[PDB]
RNA sequence: CGUGAACCUUUACUAUAGCUUGGUAUUGAGAUUUGAUUAAAUAUGUGUAGGAUAGGUGGGAGACUUUGAAGCUAUCUCGUC
């Protein structure tokens, strides 16, 4: 009843900007709870193209990730400092390998690497394990804890060309959502292979926790 | 003998008349059908264990609810029945 009112209230041949789109998204919410809005990108992703990368949102509107710090010496110390949810040891590791997993994301040292090896068979369930691809592993612990605490997400492409981000919450006000779609947005356009000619993005999209997507119009200036 | 002729031969070289096949112009109206592609409608997706038909992605814990709920029955498309 409430969707199909919310798909009667957006008009797919419409091609509507990121605020107004995300004005008539709030209209049409009918979902209670305070609802994370997504964004869908279909864009032009080539066969053995691999598209990853990482961005920090302008504004931070995730519930708190439990970030833990495994590093030796004084990287315990510095991530404890920073404000690391966790920070451990080989102690650590062994927790973990018991089923500590009450944070959200693990960060590792260099040095750290050495246990979070072990950690393969067990982070790499969920894809938590250390790496520097992501920036979980790297020399600035500090600089981690600060993406993280910022809201840095991890955005991929799938083999059809897809990526399905978050740009924050229905709560946040339409600037906040609006700053961080136009983020996401350049980032994925600065990672648009130089190797395709025309555009990287095909088509994008925004849909709400239980409303219908919108396609906005895709114009890059 | 001459980097000379002529005619003749052929699975020597390169062309060509003739013959042949397709497109197009002369050259129109119809109908049916096999397609391809364009989008849109719409369904469909069962390793294993597992509550069971778990295709994938991410948002993702509330949403739907006389605009006919649980869910009874008939029946249809798929069925790995």
């Amino acid at each position: 009843k409430k969707y199909i009112e919310a798909f009667s209230k957006v008009d797919k041949n419409k091609f509507y900007n990121i605020e107004d789109a995300i004005l008539l998204l709030k209209e049409i919410k009918f979902a209670k709870f305070d609802e994370t809005i997504d964004i869908s990108i279909n864009l032009n992703l080539k066969k053995n193209h691999t598209v990853r990368d990482t961005i920090v949102l302008p504004n931070q509107f995730m519930k708190p990730k439990r970030i833990l710090v495994f590093a030796k010496g004084d990287r315990a110390d510095e991530a404890r400092a920073f404000g690391a949810t966790y920070v451990g040891d080989d102690d650590l590791i062994n927790k973990i390998k018991s089923g500590w997993d009450e944070f959200d994301v693990v960060v590792a040292t260099p040095d750290m690497m050495k246990d979070v090896g072990r950690l393969g068979p067990i982070l790499g369930k969920r894809g938590l394990m250390p790496n520097p691809k992501t920036q979980t592993v790297t020399n600035n612990l500090k600089d981690a804890i600060n993406s993280l605490k910022k809201g840095r997400t991890e955005f991929r492409a799938n083999k059809n060309g897809v990526i399905s981000f978050s740009f924050g919450k229905s709560s946040m006000d339409n600037e906040k959502i609006k700053e961080n779609y136009e983020e996401f947005v350049k980032e994925v356009v600065k990672k648009r292979p130089s190797d395709l000619k025309g555009a990287f993005i095909d088509s994008i999209y925004i849909s709400s926790t239980m409303g219908p997507s919108i396609k906005v119009n895709f114009v890059w200036r």
